[PDB]
């Protein structure tokens, strides 16, 4: 098979916006941030149900529900997640940016 | 409220993949044919974008979206997608190291 289709659609796979619905069981989100605009998921516990769901260290939050967060600081994304308290969760990251 | 989750420390795992995800690793590769089978993207660094999964590149473990830091011992922190590829370039079909870094 063509090596150009499977890594152009590789890259799609990784460039478009995904969702991952999640719980930040007991209050923890099992994974921090960094920088801005976007905020970047950077140590990610394994076990935790945001990884479980397929983010990765390194995903952009694009948006959180119908939030936009593309243009947002770090400590607007971290005050928007600890909003949800234990309730679902649902953010869509992209791999690259 | 807390339960106890019975398994090896996820702070340690998590902390372990981010060093492996952070620190340079080293990939050696040919662009058979002069072919180096990856697009680049970006200044300083540069960073892998598409990338053929069958090119010697990819089997070395370059991944999409990785960042190009060093190449032999050429630093490339600093240069732009132009002189990244006038240097990979320069290697013709010869052995390519190139350093490279999947956060940055």
């Amino acid at each position: 098979s063509s090596g150009v289709d499977l890594g152009t659609e590789n890259l799609y796979f990784q460039s478009m916006p995904r969702s991952i619905r999640f719980t930040a069981e007991e209050g923890d989100l099992g994974f921090t941030l960094r920088g801005n605009a976007p905020v970047q998921v950077h140590f990610l516990d394994p076990y935790c149900s945001a990884s479980v769901a397929g983010a990765r260290e390194g995903d952009y939050i694009v948006s959180i529900q119908l939030v936009d967060c593309k243009w947002l600081t770090l400590s607007e994304v971290m005050k928007l997640l600890k909003s949800f308290g234990e309730d679902e969760i649902e953010m869509k990251v992209v791999s690259l940016l």
